[PDB]
């Protein structure tokens, strides 16, 4: 009920309902509160959108700590009292220092949870090939100063375990990761890139009564799976990493591309300078000058 | 032809030809790479969508000049090759002062241009009400200020001054505020919001052959000027404020509801991750990577 | 007892103490970690020393609000059950929704409790002349913005009242804008720069049992209060503010003259790379390191 | 001559000059501009001075590339017309991309130089016990990586290859490593934390007329040389990376004890704020404002 309780939510809905967790994947300011304008119960920020958006940069190890903080700071309070923020932390940015001072900064925060992965530093998209893992004792490594932290810190904070073994050590390594993983406190596993549904499915059913989180990548190399079969498959926690920064790119490209041909941008009319500053909080912003006893508004 | 040179390129572009040089308005780091992948000659960076994005809040004042430089820096550097960036400096932050250390910052950060208003301090999207100015004195003062700090450091930078007086003093103030500015220096004048084509034509005749640049605000409040019109009334500039940020709005929204209802994103399938990464400077990085003598690609 | 309890732990000294709380004036992390070296049972980030030592300028309204949460997010956090953070929180960095954003940043950032003044938002040091305030009504238009916040956040913070009248409008108007400002909610009044010690005494019996704070400032224009005659007086707080930026400037500009002059630093052998890095956390780092098997240290 | 050519001015002080260039460690504004009051010709940002100022951390990788990048940009910058910076890099902060990253972020910043370290990416202070280092060729890749980089952006930025290898390989492989370094285009060498002067006087010659900077660690692990021994030892380049940091500490711990024992602060009287805000640019500030037509000062 608190502001900046977003761990605690996620956690209530975690191991309090059955529910499968859809969380779409925000990357900016205007993607999350756009997400919050239709009433999703969870958001999750994309380290690769973070990337594209804040740094123009592609998702190859250039966003840091200071860039990932910021940008979950800003989206998992746009409003002190909505939606969990599940963000991205890729690999914590460093050795276990890095990490705790990661998972430490993203509670303060107010992020609800975080994925940490077992990548080398100089990571990637988990779909591009030519993907690295460090070993199981060097992740681990990073998942026991994940757990310790947010333990010292009190929290609930939900620690999402991914690998991204699949790709080059396979469907066996990835498990055993995922359960030395939950055996040091991870709270959830993700195990990234599926290859099959038949998989996706039997690694959950490996895991049980374990939740997983299954990471939809929007026109990536892993099967398409709805809503509706993840939920069947049992998962519980899915986010849908490219569900905002895919279509803005094909609907700036396809608008800049009428404004260079035909000289109009041409936007559905209704999508107004004042209903972008509506969804982005104007309404909020008006009340607190007229309530401080302003009159500017 | 030097890196880092856009308010050389722009200057050039405005002194030395009579094309109408239009600047899609981007707000972010997909939007600023879409824009250079299209092939436009110069961007424009909206403060209006600089805070939607990076802060999740309406144009109301809450973006300074921590924000927006770095937005601009990110920007305008993605090709230090590339095109130049007029960036919004809204009214300068602050005092002299502030409005000194802005235009300075802009600078070193290599953007090319920017506009500067005569709003209040607590000032707020030009397209809505209640939009008050300060004083042709003080307004002066923010120029003057803006203009020595270009001189100073030698830089060919491109000042433009908006006014926003039309709203509550009308269009003869707008007129006499910029032919006061462009005394004090300013190298391109803005008269926001016209009312009228009619007006936007008389604007531009009785400032000429000072140049002035169009701002175009989609679906706004705002006659819908279309950029061979615009050529024709004799401006020299055009930029779109919301020519991005309002389809990636559209995009995201329709998207996200088909999420809620339909449980799938069904984002065109040629707007792969990878697709997006290219877009975002992929090539480049893998490049720098092999030419370093690495193998990671 | 939780960790990012300053608010709640300065509350507590407040309101079920007597104690004069003495929190000397900290603008990074050098002095503020040595002032928790110390045991320091609170500490106070200037707005000036942090203006001096992040950007390098005068304290001429150039720190703005990012640059401000910025340093007392770094500050208040550096131990999450460590001493509560006051920080200087100037005139809130606009009007009513930007003071609103300002307590709400700072908030959620850990931050214990700020000063928030009645100077114009072009606004200067307290001990500089040429000082002006806005009126009393407007100045509670920021008042009630920062009560409301911390109410709506339902948070201990700790928001002290600061007026700057004193120089331009005399001592009476002080106590009434003191008055005023408690009556909308502020918990603690500052009035700064007083010009003699009957002048303090009197405004702590003007206002009692409202509790005041008085902003010493080291070698300013106000008179030299010592701890024991403020605690006599019937002060409730007392801030330092210039505590450690000016005997740094006096030892680093000492240290350097001996540099250039006789090549050779000569600062005292006990003063190791690695004390400092005692001091600044090392044995939390390497325990982290170790706790979670890594091997680095 | 123009602004922010600090590489152009400390390029010019190497090729055309024989001079000791004397570079006082400065980590935050206060120090930077105390340094420049007292004339020094060129100035370096310590890393690990930086990480202990706007982190409060220890030099054990905690500062990334945003945090160091934004101390040196606003170092570098305090005067446009000023010396020449040298900043810490580190260790480029990741792989390839993020060395070349690096590079171009302190390029278009106006900082002068950088030294790029063969340390782990996990590194620590070169003065702590436990020091590893990456292979040569590993090594290599980054300075491939930040030369390239330098050369595509036209700059004659000084890239100064340090290496960390005499803790744990010995003495030949430093000069190896910095012969190779030299090779792939890095201007001056740096053999980080000699062990006796002998040894400097050997590596400089080793490596003559290829220059060297000797890296002094105030109160460190390394012989205290003086900038007369330095000089005739054919160094020519000497960074005093604590020199700043540990006179500040000293000062504000004793203060602090003071304040803390004694009630009173006790900085010499001559250390006032308006001296303080003379040092960080109050005159500018003034200028700037008076010559606006502003009459705020
Ligand atoms: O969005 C993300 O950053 C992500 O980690 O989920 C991903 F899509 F890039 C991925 O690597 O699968
Ligand atoms: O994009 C902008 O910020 C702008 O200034 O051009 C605007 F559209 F918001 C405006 O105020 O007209
Ligand atoms: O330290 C501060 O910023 C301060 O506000 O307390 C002051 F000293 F600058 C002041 O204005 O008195
Ligand atoms: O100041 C620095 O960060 C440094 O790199 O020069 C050092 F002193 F920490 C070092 O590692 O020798
Ligand atoms: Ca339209
Ligand atoms: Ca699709
Ligand atoms: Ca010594
Ligand atoms: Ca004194
Ligand atoms: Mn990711
Ligand atoms: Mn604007
Ligand atoms: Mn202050
Ligand atoms: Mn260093």
């Amino acid at each position: 009920d608190e502001p900046f309780s977003g761990a605690k939510k996620l956690r209530h809905l975690l191991e309090n309902t059955d529910e499968l967790i859809v969380c779409p994947g925000v990357y900016d300011g205007l993607s999350a509160r756009t997400a919050m304008e239709l009433g999703f119960k969870s958001l999750y920020m994309t380290g690769a959108g973070t990337t594209a958006s804040r740094l123009g940069q592609p998702d190859l190890a250039i966003a840091q700590l200071h860039d990932m903080r910021d940008n979950a700071d800003m989206i998992a309070n746009l409003d002190p009292f909505g939606p969990p923020l599940i963000a991205d932390m890729d690999t914590g940015y460093g050795g276990p220092i890095m990490v705790a001072r990661t998972v430490e900064h993203y509670i303060r925060s107010g992020v609800a949870g975080a994925h940490l992965e077992d990548q080398i530093l100089t990571k990637r998209c988990g779909h591009l090939s030519g993907k690295k893992v460090v070993s199981r004792d060097e992740y681990l490594v990073r998942i026991r100063a994940a757990v310790a932290t947010k333990r010292r810190l009190r929290s609930d904070f939900v620690l999402i375990a991914r690998t991204d073994a699949l790709q080059s050590l396979g469907y066996e390594e990835c498990i055993e990761r995922l359960r030395a993983a939950r055996d040091e406190g991870a709270d959830v596993g993700l195990l990234e890139g599926f290859r099959s549904k038949e998989q996706a499915a039997a690694a959950v059913a490996a895991l049980a009564p374990w939740p997983l989180l299954l990471n939809s990548v929007e026109n990536g190399h892993s099967p398409l799976i709805t809503v509706e079969e993840a939920k069947a498959m049992g998962f519980r926690i899915m986010i849908f990493s490219f569900a905002t920064l895919a279509p803005a790119y094909a609907a700036i490209r396809e608008t800049l591309v009428r404004l260079r041909d035909h000289g109009v941008v041409g936007t559905p009319d209704g999508i107004t300078p004042v209903r972008l500053f509506e969804v982005c909080g104007l309404q909020d912003a008006m009340e607190v000058d007229n309530g401080a006893g302003g009159k500017a508004f």
